[PDB]
């Protein structure tokens, strides 16, 4: 019974995913040795979600400076996931996109990761910072009506960089 | 709530009854004392530690900033109230902390945390957990930190500000929304107003 | 009926209450709105999937003729209601479902495919399922295909045109 | 499959081992004698009955056709091998079955209608049930009728043709 | 008695409610409509077995003699009505059963057969019990034969007799009385 | 048949081994002792008492037809074998039995009467059962009677005779 | 008492009621109608046995003796009510039990013999048990003998008195 | 024997082991310690008091007699070794009990009492409980009085020669 | 206080009636008897052994001292009262406790012994456990010692005193109040 | 011992690995470190309670007597190591405990207080417990006293010259 919490292992998976147009199975395995950002939305073709993929999509490669995969997931199907894709961002779709989105239709990885509203079935919008061993050090879970923030993300992703390096808490006046 | 139960998002916050430190004395302080405002309830693992002092001193200047958006700031460790008062109290050079504009709550029976689902029990200490309760005792945002890097006292305004927001207007916030940036009527045929200004 | 209970032939109905897409915008859906009429309930695996679509079109096709036999079609999935309005907003030639004549319910949170017994508990999708309720709220008929094949409209228009005769007169 | 478990659409058929009436004579008939054919299985309520004569004569007439797809259908009921030989020796003027091309399954400790799901336990008989069972035993189609309403042989073979169709391609 | 219960000398019958051929129609018997009347129950073989009714017709052909000492016969089997009804319809010279003058109760569902303790599981029928039920519903004699051989019934007769004659006089007895005196 | 189990039709009659009177002493009675031979088991309820002589006297009297057909016949009740040996040994002018041809089995601690199912429990005493044992040890026919009425030696004696046909035995005979 | 409950000394006894052969007729008698008297209880295991007639012949005797205690002596077996009387009817010297001036009680059905713990469970028989139960119905004293050998009726006297007069007494 | 089993006539006596007085000493005392002989086993209630003295001298006075019939008599209460001790150094004018001839056993953490059956929960002391065992561990007879009478030495002796005989003889 | 609950310091004392013997004679004494005021209770393993009497006696030679400070010394074991009486009857010269100035409580059937957490079960014997009982019934103070090392009485008496301070004088500073509240420094 | 049991006389002592203030910097101790010693736990007021300290300093004073008979003396509370640390190091002339010289365990996650049985599970808080533990791990003897009144050292002495001597001899 997986319950995802800081400190401790993530919760493996192995997700059908939207890779470019294309499906591919993902796992957290996959990423060993990366840090990976798992960010869930509630609902394909809904309001905030869209705007939270374009724009930790648009960061991909600031992620990728910081040596971290971002994920997205929620329980909508690979082939919703995949027309979402299709849909020009005019009209609250992503347009084509670089982050994988995994499709969660059977409800257990966010069931795992403690984000399921079992009443609706739908995620919250909750992010984990997963690091290069599988552990969770961060995590961050939002009501439906706010969006997350990609800066913050990269904030705890390079400070979490930082002491993993050098084994120490950060300096005082520390910032990104 | 029920007894047993673990603060989560679109729940009912854990109740509590808390002996605290507040200018120098201590002072019973509630959940239930707040209702009607906001409350930002954040936890620190350790008095006379690490991380925990930048923290503290940032939200504590913030008060000001917090309780213009109709929110209430609280810390909250496992530390007795006897630690906290001298952690208050003592000069800079015996490592003190200096006077604190929020309260800092004892949670020395370890229920606080355990409610909240923070508590590291092989520790007993607290990771670096925040929690916004809006003023029907609702959770609205949840922060869990490891214990090496802190939170940011800004994002946490920013979040305050956004629950009233929507609260207030029924809008909804995208992603990297600050006060005053486009929001989103959440109906599919008004959102596409937003969608087509934003691109 | 009983909570926890499936659906079976010559039981109660389970009933529902669920948000669902007709005529392009949102409506809630219960079993309750039609008693006093027969309901055609049809399950399909998948939005902007590929055999669920043809199915829908044939029944949406069809609905004059269900309505001429007092019979309310609905189809359902465990899609969202944004993903199913999606579907229907994309043109059938373009890969979509385009508009039509039945309501689209929102399984999400599955309730209603467990109830009908339809879920693959593995997959979080429904088989095809079809369900024909009577005016009391009685299942007088269950078919179930795998994914591979679809369902026939002239079935249940058979079917419901038949449980109406023998209501009626008592003979079969 | 795991005893006390219900047929199920993409699960293992049921297994069964059941005394039936073939062209006049008893016969032990199973769900392996079948393998890699079709089964179309259908359940009918009570021998000397009104409507599953019309039913069984419709489908064995059309056992050629069913042959054609890879496909044997048999029907069941929980009546006694001995009441469904008398049922088939009545001549169907008479308000009997006459001789068919099926075998007729006895389902008299009944087993094989509850392992199917289609057992009205208080009644001890069978709903009119149709399972369709792919030559690997997995179900591909399931339906159930209420009493009063029969079933439509050229969906069953409709139904076959299309399964044996995507098994092989698309 | 109480749910779940099976037949036992001494106590109290399970009450039962079943359909019923009688004289070519559907109707319900119940135990409970002979209150007042010793009541002879009797599970027979499946209907158009290889096995004869011969048993069956010297019940029906002494039913008048169980009438004239205040006591009902009934038949029982695990076909449904409609199977016993067809089996009346064939007249014996074709294998069948021919009219009978007592009621075949139909237990398709198995519970009377179950309740009486007659029941074979794994097969679906009953073994040939015969049961007597006195007029306040308590089970004062219990047959139960394997499938080949017949019960008698003058000596059922002698039973029943014999029951009714002790109940009234509040005697026993030792005596084997010849039965089927004229009343 | 396993232990706890109670005497059925077409099953194999529970075991038992029981100290009898037989012929003015103590025998131990096993069923296994009668392997190959048809067994008829008659209880009855209590030595001294009313309907019972009849019954014992009517079987003994008829034991060498029984025995003609292949079958030994046995009475069991819960009496102890002293009040049993005295009930045969009394003169009939004070309420003796006297001596009888069927062994007479003491059941003194109920366990056979439990195991074929004819105690009454609140009595300590069986009912009027008659069980009919094959030479494999399977039960073929249950007769129950309640106390006041007794039953008939000649209706044993026809199915023992009737149990011997269907056995065949070398012998091939039409459906009469 | 509490149904289940065995007997046990200084513990209420448990109750009884069981037909009995009393001066060649049968009675009921529970304990309830000695209530006010001393009761001396008596198990023997078997009707047309060898150790139990001279028990109950001695018992018998001395019935005068026990009457004098305000005492009451009961024997009781496992046998039926039939095989009590047929015993007693049969004379001791042609191996009986004769007539006796104590009631003999039938536990056919067995729960007195275990509910005052001497049944023997593989033989359905009592143990050679004696109880006293004093006027109140508690039991005062318990003697189980295996079965070869006898009970004494002058112990049974002594106990008796003994607790007729420290209940009389305090002492 | 198994355990939480307790003393029953026909079964194997509940084993023990527990420390002693054997004149002026203190012994550890097993019931395998003898095997082969007869073991007359006593409780009594409380050192100190009354009825007990009198019955512990008795037998004392009698351990002749039961060595004669090869039978050993052990006495045992829920007082300590010291209290028991005391009692036997205490003369019996001065109400005590004198010297004894009988080995005293100290259950002072009640089990033994609790085995045979004889433990008074809330008094925590031992009814006049007494167990005849035979040199097969089985217990051949039980006495068990209320504490206000005492129990017959001759008694004791007539059951030891009883089964001895029969052991031997049949009959 | 719960039944089958074990004496933990704060919590209700379990309460309790006993057989005792005082000044030579039996009496029934509960805790009860005694509210108003202290009560010290001590467990003693054996009458008829070594250590244990001089305990006592050191405890009956200053009753008075408890008595001025308010307080009951009682004391207990698993011995019954009869023993419990032939023990102080046995004079010390000749190894016995003599006549005593404190009850000493028979716990026969083990109960209090087991409330107050200090029996050795195997044995069925106290350890020597010592337990303060305040006016109200509170245990203020618990002492168990093994059986090697007796206790010390002037420790007792320093407790009682304690306690009786605390009472009347309560607690060091006024509610929710600070050293350090309302001074001025630079 | 066996895990879940509390402290009892006579039985095996809790074991426990705590880390601890000593002379200004953090060490682990354990029960293990000091088998062959006698050990003296005693458990102390809150880090900056307002309550006299003096019990804490008579024991520190007394250190080097209780290591001439053989005995380890060593304190516990509640407190986190850094709060002890704080403590320590706040002079006695400013109103700390200053510097002692025994350990200060950290009981932060208290399986020590509860495992003592001392730990008042509502307040977090141990009572004031004092443990005399022999060189083999067995538990001599308990004090348990409420928060309001001290211990006193002179009897811990007594009490472990007590034990010292009839180890070495068998009379009192």
């Amino acid at each position: 019974g997986m319950v995802a919490e800081v400190q401790k292992q993530a919760p493996p998976f192995k997700k059908t995913a939207v890779v470019d147009g294309i499906f591919e199975e993902i796992s957290l395995e996959k990423y060993k040795g990366k840090y990976v950002v798992l960010a869930f939305v509630p609902l394909a073709f809904s309001f905030v979600s869209p705007t939270e993929i374009v724009a930790f999509s648009d960061a991909a490669k600031k992620f990728e400076d910081q040596g971290a995969q971002v994920l997205f997931a929620s329980t909508d199907s690979e082939y919703s996931l995949l027309a979402w894709t299709n849909l020009p961002r005019k009209d609250g779709g992503l347009g084509p996109v670089k982050v994988p989105l995994l499709a969660d239709k059977n409800h257990s990885l966010s069931r795992d990761y403690g984000v399921l509203i079992e009443k609706e079935g739908i995620a919250l919008r909750g992010l984990f910072i997963i690091d290069p061993k599988g552990i969770i050090r961060h995590i961050t879970i939002n009501d439906l009506s706010v969006g997350r923030n990609v800066n913050e993300a990269l904030r705890l992703v390079e400070g979490f960089q930082w002491t993993d390096k050098n084994g120490t808490v950060l300096p005082c006046n520390w910032t990104p």
